[PDB]
């Protein structure tokens, strides 16, 4: 049962050259790896290596344009950084932002290599830039490229086409590259929770509501939980697990769990302003844990209280070391019972275990 953590200094070198306070930090990692050390989760683990994604793994999920427009920014002059930056919503970009991604990438792919191979049970991925926002075309929202997207195909590359990947995404944003990328797939059910505000919320689209259950063959495998109006936190994340997350998961039956773990969801967060405590995180891994013989891949996204962060990734690797689970409580806030059942009868005629 060895737990697996990759993380590597490298990746803090990508970096906002025009605000020192921009909250997609370099020190995200070093915070949170630093807190695993402080808890003595580090030394439990089995360190998995840093490697970058080649050129060929990216065009898993990207177009080869959008890989090489990427690529192109290690050698610009500042003031192309900052126009190539501008084209995208929601993107900065230094000289080492294209190695920083390809790091963060191939560091998900030898995660997913030594636990598909047994190396190890399950493992946690330290990195950064973030991967949900990423198109097959674009860069978004933090984002190059979709890392939990790209470790799915890799995945599936190492093992065989039809293997069943399940990807939770809890960060507090929706995954739309995520969701884009395997909308017609019935090998990759995607599952995101995510602050919504009837399209208000960022990144500001109806493609996030539970109404979008995926295309053609895709048609179940695509599940949107919105909230809307509300300070949600574990009351109503382990409703929508109980409920929803859990009995298609369960039903779907995994071979792989790829958690897309932002934690700005959390308490103290400066964007997210919901409050899931670690404790809830913990919650949260554990239940995954039950699926895909415990073989879940953690992967950071999201996330900007430092000290959030990193107590809260800590007690999710905690969970995957096996340490016993945190008991938890408790009405929930009545505009998320509105959202678990707007999901369930989205998804009751796909999913008998929800009828
Ligand atoms: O975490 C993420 N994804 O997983 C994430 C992705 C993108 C952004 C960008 N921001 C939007 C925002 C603000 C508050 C809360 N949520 C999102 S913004 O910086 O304000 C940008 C908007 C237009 C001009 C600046 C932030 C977080
Ligand atoms: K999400
Ligand atoms: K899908
Ligand atoms: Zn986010």
């Amino acid at each position: 049962p060895i737990t697996g953590l990759v993380y590597d200094q490298r990746m803090m070198l990508h970096h906002n050259m025009w605000d020192s306070h921009h909250p997609e930090l370099p020190q995200r990692i070093s915070r949170i790896f630093s807190r695993h050390e402080e808890l003595r989760l580090l030394s439990r683990c089995h360190r998995i290596p840093a490697r970058l994604a080649t050129e060929e793994e990216l065009a898993l999920c990207h177009s080869s344009k959008h890989i090489s427009i990427i690529k192109s920014s290690e050698h610009m002059k500042p003031r192309d950084l900052n126009r190539l930056g501008d084209e995208y919503n929601s993107i900065f970009i230094s000289n080492e932002s294209y190695t920083c991604a390809l790091l963060a990438a191939g560091s998900c792919f030898n995660s997913a290599q030594a636990i598909l191979t047994g190396q190890v049970r399950n493992a946690v991925a330290i990195v950064r830039p973030p991967g949900h926002h990423a198109e097959k075309d674009t860069a978004c929202g933090f984002c190059f490229f979709n890392t939990a997207a790209l470790t799915a195909r890799y995945a599936q590359s190492i093992t065989r086409e039809s293997l069943r990947v399940l990807i939770v995404d809890w960060d507090v944003h929706h995954g739309n590259g995520t969701q884009h990328i395997f909308e017609e797939d019935d090998s990759v059910l995607y599952i995101s929770l995510h602050r919504y505000e009837d399209g208000a919320f960022f990144p500001n689209s109806e493609d996030a509501n539970y109404d979008k259950v995926g295309l053609g063959k895709g048609r179940g495998y695509n599940v949107n939980i919105p909230w809307n109006g509300g300070k949600m936190g574990d009351p109503e994340y382990m409703a929508a697990f109980h409920h929803l997350v859990m009995p298609i998961a369960r039903e779907f039956a995994p071979e792989l769990v790829l958690v897309s773990a932002g934690f700005d969801a959390a308490r103290g967060d400066p964007l997210g302003g919901f409050q899931v405590t670690p404790e809830g995180y913990a919650h949260l891994t554990h239940q995954l844990m039950s699926l895909a013989a415990g073989r879940v891949l953690i992967i950071l996204e999201g996330g900007y209280n430092l000290t959030s962060i990193s107590e809260s990734m800590s007690m999710c690797t905690s969970m995957l070391l096996g340490d016993s689970p945190p008991s938890l409580d408790t009405p929930l806030k009545t505009s998320a019972t509105v959202s678990i059942n707007n999901v369930l009868r989205a998804h009751a005629p796909f999913w008998s275990s929800l009828r």
